[PDB]
């Protein structure tokens, strides 16, 4: 279960966010926890940082005080307060004065059930504490951000996650390549869950793990192809093209949106003029707009190569 | 009923995905089941070979453990969780340690309801099994590809699909004629239940079944007719291309996305060239895209073979 | 603490409240109070205001008596009773007639608790008195409104503001530059915590009170890097800007939504033509729309500073 | 239930009306009805007159015989014919030949339904009697205001309901004010139904009437908050602006529609200049357009109060 | 009830078709009736004429055979068929050989329906005949033009109706002035109903009949008032025209299809320049969309006079 | 009557029809008729072929044999039986085994009706035969279908018409232009009953048949008068274009749709640049549009010529 069995168990195991860590271990010294706000992508350590902060300052008995849940299960804002009177009732056992309650998808919720954080904050500033995950701030209306140490998780960076995707791996018995771990990495969007996972996916499997075995579990076009069909489509060879994306559409079996996806970056990281890239970007902007209409996949893509073989001439 | 009284009773028996089943037969030697996630067209094998490797595993006892339900029917996750408890509660009865349940359209719920999985997998992975079958594993939310090994199904080829149509026909004493399955093929999209289903439709009349016999019981434009009408309206006619399009629809009342679509696939597998055939799928995209937005079909429609005739000269 | 060592000490010094305190001014002449409806959104002076009520009548003896509770801990009301009765029996001391309780949060009890007040109104007109807070009039039950003189806070207007924000400059050593304060204004919201705590923050720092140094301290894209991305957009130069969105969405992490809606601010703020920004905004309206709809946030964005750079000739 | 406990009794008690009543008394007189049509914006007294002048002519037996019924609920036009057979079958008991049917919405059928009139107008014109009751003339079709008697009922005017108002309170001890009367015109745009319905709703609650109680109890904008809001956007102040709308779009919960009704009151009886007044105007056709296309609520309005603050200069 | 009264009781007396009666008078000398098809605007004379043309035949017994039906009356085509049985086992009795049937709204139905005319043709056209009323011609499946002589009535010209309306007045002595005739004209569209229905009811009221007794009977703007209020919106006075327009819509009540519509008129009968003329036509075109997809009328008629005051420079 | 005069006598003499013809030339060598199921358009001839068919066969004898009736008069299936038995029983006299009768508008039946057919089949296919004309193949059922060999009439092309005509022609000294002839095919729809009837209409009268001479005598806009008015309207005569649309209008009194669809024919064909073209039909796509939402004919289709009056410069 990787994602899981790799949780850091300390701050210091976090990785690629420094930014926030770097300071939220000077809360560790003090023992001061006023209520976090973690925003950030999804998948890059909101979660895992919120459990190793708790676990760093309970040492062994943090599962006992420590709950998880989610905020976007409207009617259990309110189901979970009995946990709030148990939980600020008890003592931290052994020697540490404060508790803590995180709140996955914070922004989610509409002005109301926002405010009942309120009335436990100044209630329970000398018990309790929250930590909340969100997205982006900007979506938590001011009166929580006001009572709230903030903190922006950033996408992980490139190194950071290839070195903590190494120990993983040598830990593991897992052979990557080179191609394999940077693949991992376009993969991955700078998103653990998606890297780990998919990882995980590829070491199942026999063996050798290749730049391709990774682009295969994923369903990800190699880069190669798609600025090969972009390109014999630009050439104006549409049937051909046409063929390829067919072709490319079941070996790894995407959606119309993921091949949009790739589509654009492999059209932004081409090396053509920026007079045409804004011609293509603009149209992939229409044929993503079709798509999400529900209008049909089939039809606005090929749609779409035809769009590039009038460029011809 | 033939769609069901050729469910395969075996991996073995469920073609076309030696891909999937090659593997997935390497986890009934061993009797371990991951959360299994089984993503693919539809009409592909995922309920089957869900069906088939259940049957595998209990032998003669399936049919009393097994459950298969729509993920997609909202407020029934939770309805169907008393199932959850004394399923979970039963051991299989045997000699085997393990049990399955199978959830179809997965990818059609939002973010929470996906979640509930989770405190049953930890829980039931001494016990308890989830196989969940979506279009695209795209759709599914990390947290759960993350506890799933993950299987995608391809469509199922021609010849492959074309023989096992014919067993279902000998085996039932149905006459079909060449014509009749590249016909109920041109139809099946690549989907067997779409296939099996229209042929029963056929086999229930009388004897002898026809290319046509099929192209009528599903409803759809016989494939001489469309690149008829695509011919009279590139060769000048419109009034007559109206005609044509106009006694067609209703022949058998298509939608307009219907028509649109057979208007696609012949304009693809028509004979001209790469050049032209753009400048028709590029319009075609637009067509279609102003009938989504919901303009008007009659109107849209005529105003595509308008199109084609001023490309005469 | 500025936001506390700069409560206003006299009605008189609370300030853009005109409207109110002029009219509440003659209510210390006459030494009569009745029970007191603050309403106006959050940060506005309704505490404040009620604070320099209650110091402009008592002079020194004014913490002795008023006590400022939050009224929306739902289980206190009836705990804080007892200092209801105490309160009540003591008489003024010096020479006033009444006495005040200020009950911040009021508008979020459900009918009954508002009760409650009523029996200790016609009770205590000649000893005690309410001062009720709330962001609308309109959700505190008529049978109160009934027996309260009420007053609508506005959002502090600029001006009044801005001047108090300099006195509470000059008065501290603080060299704002013009761009500081307007800047520290765009951030305010029309709200003096927001505004006086930020000042504070850049204060704090070395000297000179920057745009820039308020943008920062408050997190927010800098006003110079968007209409720099707007301006390289329209240059022509696509690649770059869709670098600098890029960066600048990561440098705060801002939502489609976000991004969008300063693009507006500076869309709008632009000193160019009448004519063209129509174009700009006609299309970011479109853009926003898309977004919405749940279409491709990367994608549509990076189209949109397509759009911006055709219109580059 | 004040909107029926003062329904005229009489023609003469029927105001503002003089128009239709001077002549529809001359039926009376006479005891002629030929078929009805009553005519004008809601609320000003079809059903009302169209009672009182069934009134008039049975003296004490009107119940009896004369039934209202809803003419839009399509399928009962049919279920409502045994109803004019038992009535037609039936002589007024007393001294008097006719019998009286009245149909409100009448102008919101098409044209079928409208004919089944005609064969119990020539059957029964020694006997049966309709009213028809719809906004406009013109939706009526032609072959019905052929056997119809016309009469345009017209907005009953300020005074006239502004003293039946007051009729209807000291009758009933309760007190408006000035304010409240004033307000509950704003309200009522020449309604009575609105304007009856509204004031037993805040006669309802705690005595005195005011300006306030009324703007409440209807939910709908202080016309002091929207010059102010449209002010401060004049003045160039959209953040402002933009704040208050929304809070005002809370405070009372208006639709977009609703918004931008008031908006245009307020627009119209601004007292600026007849040459910006349009410019303003316009601009409002346009968002409402927008709006009712379907465009998006946020952003269409605050667009709005955009346009407002470029003319600033 | 004067458009019954004097429902021409022969061909001779159907006026302003010389057109179809002079040609349909050469089916009386033979008593030939193939099945006729009338067509042409509403109130013109089909109907009428469907009837002085089975008066003219039957001589005094028609009422027995005739039977004029609505044909737009769905399941009714097929419960008015042992009507046809009846009838046409009746040898027409006297001395001629066939008879008639009238459908009017022919052009309401879908193709089968009409159909069922067809074999009663063939089987009934040595006894029974059918006239068919129609909107326009075009919307009459061709399987039945084939087998109908067909008519077009065009709307009534000017003096044969002028002539008809004095002669319905001089023998009903009601006294219109040439204003009143002229003005009852603008009104009739060239529709009969719609003008003697008028008169009528200028007729039922005090005497002399002018040209405003007739623009107000029918809420019809006098000409003189909009084509003062369409320039005064044009001289820049929008204030001023916001009030005729207002004071316009009550006097006689017009809905805002019905302004729209005279403001229609009364530009096209400018003698602006043809340049200007297409701007104001353009807009109203305009203005007309937005209220028939249910915009406000008030919002977007004031919106149009705000156009005008536009273009004052 | 030369619809008649002119029913082909031979299957060679049937034109357009290879198709068929060909391969139903192929049962009269062999001297086989299965039941024959003629489907097609109307007018395109069923009938025709399937007389010429019956008269390729007997030689001089066919009438006395071959009888044609119509299947839709539901009760005469069965009352034409002693037809069948009469007819069943006369062996063809001469030399010929077998004998036909033709059923036109089989498609008109509910399945009932259909199986009589049978019992007849199986008794009579060493005698009798069946032709049946439907409109669609689709909608025989199934039980047919099985026991016929079918035949798809299409709608007679182009030159195969046109050609036929001539011949009609030449051997009846009728002079067409080319204009007349290829306006004699707008109107013929590829029906030749409507071609010929028309062509012979137009040689009763005086010598030349012209484009007009067509088009008058069938009733419709003469294409001249149409590019006349959408050329004067583009000029920028818009009034001058109001008037012809108008006077257009009443001579013929086609209806909005009617018209929007010759403006759009008439655009289409109009030899201007594929440039503007597309300006003009998307706006007419618009009008459409408005129209068939029910606004108000006159006002958007003069606001069409309005449009094209703008475009002068
Ligand atoms: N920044 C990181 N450093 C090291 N390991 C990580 C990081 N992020 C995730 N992982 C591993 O990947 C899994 C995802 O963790 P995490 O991102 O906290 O869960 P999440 O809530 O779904 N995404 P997030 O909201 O950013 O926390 C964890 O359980 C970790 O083991
Ligand atoms: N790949 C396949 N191999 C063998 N038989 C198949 C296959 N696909 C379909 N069939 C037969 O056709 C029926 C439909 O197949 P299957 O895809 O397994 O279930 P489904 O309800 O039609 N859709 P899905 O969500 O793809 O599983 C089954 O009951 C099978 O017996
Ligand atoms: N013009 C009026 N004169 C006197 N009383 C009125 C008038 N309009 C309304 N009222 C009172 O207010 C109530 C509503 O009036 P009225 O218009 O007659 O019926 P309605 O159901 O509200 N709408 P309508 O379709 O205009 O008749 C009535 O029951 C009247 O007693
Ligand atoms: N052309 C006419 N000449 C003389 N009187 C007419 C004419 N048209 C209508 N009238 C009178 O006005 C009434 C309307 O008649 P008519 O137009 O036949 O009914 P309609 O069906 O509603 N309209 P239409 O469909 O054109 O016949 C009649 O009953 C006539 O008395
Ligand atoms: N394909 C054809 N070749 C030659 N003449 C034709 C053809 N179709 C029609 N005609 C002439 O036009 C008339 C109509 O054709 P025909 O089909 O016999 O009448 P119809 O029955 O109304 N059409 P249908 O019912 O489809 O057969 C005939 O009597 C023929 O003379």
């Amino acid at each position: 279960i990787w994602v899981e069995k790799y949780r850091p168990r300390t701050l210091d195991e976090v990785v690629g966010q420094d930014e926030v860590i770097q300071r939220l271990k000077g809360y560790v010294e003090r023992k001061n926890i006023p209520h976090l706000l973690f925003s950030g992508p999804p998948g890059t350590g909101k979660t895992a940082t919120a459990i190793a902060l708790a676990r760093d300052l309970f040492g062994e008995n943090w599962r006992d005080n420590f709950i998880e849940m989610n905020a976007s299960d409207e009617r259990g804002i309110d189901v979970v307060r009995h946990k709030i009177k148990e939980f600020a009732r008890t003592a931290p056992i052994g020697g540490a004065p404060f508790k803590i309650i995180f709140l996955d998808e914070a922004d989610a919720l509409t002005a109301d059930a926002q405010a009942a954080l309120r009335r436990t904050m100044e209630m329970y500033s000398k018990s309790c504490r929250f930590i909340l995950s969100c997205n982006y701030v900007s979506r938590i209306i001011e009166p929580i951000q006001s009572r709230c140490a903030v903190f922006r998780f950033k996408p992980v960076p490139k190194e950071a996650m290839k070195k903590r995707l190494l120990e993983i791996c040598e830990k593991e018995g897992v052979k990557i390549t080179e191609d394999g771990l940077e693949a991992l990495i376009y993969i991955s969007g700078g998103d653990f869950r998606k890297a780990i996972n998919a990882l995980q996916g590829a070491a199942a499997i026999g063996e050798v793990v290749d730049a391709d075995t990774i682009y295969q579990i994923t369903a990800t076009a190699r880069p190669e192809e798609m600025t090969e069909l972009i390109q014999t489509a630009l050439k104006g060879n549409f049937m051909e093209a046409r063929e390829l994306l067919d072709r490319l559409m079941v070996e790894y079996g995407m959606s119309g949106e993921d091949i949009v996806a790739q589509l654009f970056r492999e059209i932004i990281s081409m090396p053509i003029k920026d007079s045409l890239k804004v011609q293509l970007i603009d149209k992939l902007g229409e044929v993503d707009f079709r798509l999400t209409e529900g209008a049909n996949e089939r039809i606005q893509l090929d749609a779409y190569l035809a769009y590039l073989s009038t460029l011809a001439k």
